[PDB]
């Protein structure tokens, strides 16, 4: 399916989406640089549990418009807003992974939470990833400058390097992810808009601290889940701070899990989501 | 092109299709887990012979909607019905390969054959693939349970394993199919809906014996063709039984050919189709 | 985005396109067998310079309709005409690479140049590639017969062989193009219509000499640029003849560059385009 969310010059900006099953709606918002099918090990379990599972592809990724403009969380949240309004979803469970955790918080901040039943943040960006004078816990800017330069420099070679760290392949290749599944991740990645490989870097490092205040003040059931061996989003720079800021959230650390834990630790992710959604 | 065949929640179910050439219409219905381009070695010959060649992609595959629902032959036949009605095709030659042989028989059973000139069944599922008390010639259920578990377990690794047996690669790699063509088959496969990798297993093993009665009673020119080294659909469990049940059909065994014979034995397939369509 | 340019039987022929930025419009027309994203190293620079950058995918390629008909430059030029009329582009800079250089010349010949500000021909087909009694400078027909047979014979293996010569991989693999970028080129190539792999061969070798007269007589700023180690379009059979025929054009030979110089020599291409567009 497609939902129109805007225009880029003479072209409509269309987000590809899938809408499956019946029951309470659950919207899964994928990470960089994948698409809605990256949720497959979660989707099939949620469908079996009697939820209506919707995924969509972020602008620039998967089946969505390969735009040049709007790679920022105000825009990504406006896109999500349009998806929820177009489908008129109520009592929705929002689930974000990696980049998708940004949509959840920015959406609540900008649009409120009348439509939202629950929020699940998996491998979160929050609260503020890049080190600044007022954010000493963050990661030095130079890391992101280097990533931006690599992704712009040759996105094809970059995605290979990125997935090594995404999945902790030295540890997990052949035990928790096959060579073929890694190749599938790469094939999806290179289909994204060339500019999207690096245009998202500034979005990743936006300050979400005020959005985290909105999320906490909403008082809706919230889950924060992270792998302890996440080498993309270091657990001390993200989830542990997010947990400190939102102590009411259910909190899960998946021992030994990498960033790419929807696949490598699908069982643990599924168990946490099953418990959380049953509340 | 796209033809709408239904809805899955808020999304239309759209089948991708191609409609080329001029002359008597011939509809080619591809096998798992490929798409309409898998017919390329046949398509170009039929076009050169002065036929109008139409292919479409089965739901879940190729360019068609990546649905969760309807992976069964009643639905696959209803999809075909909608394609034929939408395009208002008359005197059509239907040609199925592997899964596509199921559409042909179920379509005739459910909708009749007023629009149909001829039927060609290549690498057929018929008559009933899975062993049961009333179907002693079939293959034990455990084979299909294992396939379903592998395809659900990791579809990326599964497609690699599947294509080895699909093409008899130990025999044919480098002589009747290139490494690059195998890779092309895999790239197409992983684009299918994640759920479609395994959701089709129960469809493959449906009982087609009553549909075979409908096909035989139609009395339209019929071709049944199979490779003698088909390790996906064993010739004694399928084509030889189908031939016994429909003795009026033209019958071709392609000596030494695997399941993937549209590619590896394109010449033999083309020669059989040319003769058959000329009648 | 899509622009409808015709019909093939029951299906509209739709060209995929992207329309980005603001400023004077620049239309980039890709080479075989790639798509509009192959321009990525040029697109991002032109956008940064304040141009509106449009690319589209040639019929049969990339995201465009996978047709069987119209693989000839009269049709390719009519497609371009429809793109320019549909978007109502004025003062447009047309930039062609490899096959795209054919659209530029045939378009001016058939439709004039009222909408066109400037023309840039990169790795040009012009003036007439195949040797004939009245074209002694051309390449013997047998070369093209061999290519057509290889591309029809197994397009998957063919694209691998083609890209070796496209990029001069013996020289450039690992220094000016990564293995991963080569794989990205192959993944895009195999997505093209099966018939398009070889149907374009006769189009490549059309006589453009009368079109070159139209281009020269237009008197619009023109750039001709070619790599000196182009092993796909030999510089003496193409650019040097084109330069002799249109001496008013700006002329650039990129020392040591292969056919695939948008990627391998992006800096040199970008520098030439920046200078040319600034005029």
């Amino acid at each position: 399916g497609y939902i129109t969310v805007g225009n880029e010059n003479s072209t409509p900006i269309e987000l590809y989406y899938e809408d499956q099953g019946s029951g309470q709606p659950v919207v899964l918002i994928h990470g960089y640089p994948l698409d809605g099918h990256s949720w497959e090990r979660q989707t099939r379990e949620l469908l079996a549990q009697g939820y209506r599972v919707i995924t969509y592809d972020r602008r620039g990724f998967g089946g969505s418009s390969k735009v040049n403009t709007g790679y920022d969380y105000d825009t990504f949240a406006a896109d999500l807003h349009t998806v929820l309004e177009t489908l008129d979803l109520r009592d929705v469970v929002l689930v974000g992974f990696s980049m998708g955790t940004g949509e959840l918080a920015r959406y609540v901040a900008r649009y409120g939470h009348e439509r939202v039943a629950k929020l699940a943040f998996l491998a979160s960006l929050e609260p503020f990833l890049v080190q600044r004078d007022d954010n000493p816990e963050g990661v030095p800017q130079e890391v992101f400058d280097g990533i931006e330069a690599a992704a712009k420099g040759d996105r094809f070679a970059w995605f290979t390097d990125f997935y090594k760290n995404f999945y902790n392949l030295d540890e997990n290749l052949g035990s928790r992810i096959s060579e073929q599944a890694v190749t599938g991740s790469w094939n999806v990645a290179i289909g994204s808009a060339p500019v999207a490989a690096y245009a998202v870097v500034p979005a990743w490092i936006e300050d979400f601290r005020s959005d985290v205040e909105a999320v906490r003040a909403a008082g809706k059931p919230t889950l924060i889940l992270h792998g302890t061996k996440d080498n993309i989003l270091p657990i001390d720079a993200t989830a542990r701070r997010f947990h400190q800021a939102v102590p009411e959230a259910d909190y899960v650390e998946v021992e030994g899990a990498p960033h790419g834990l929807l696949w490598t630790h699908a069982d643990e992710v599924n168990a946490a989501l099953k418990t959380f959604l049953a509340k």
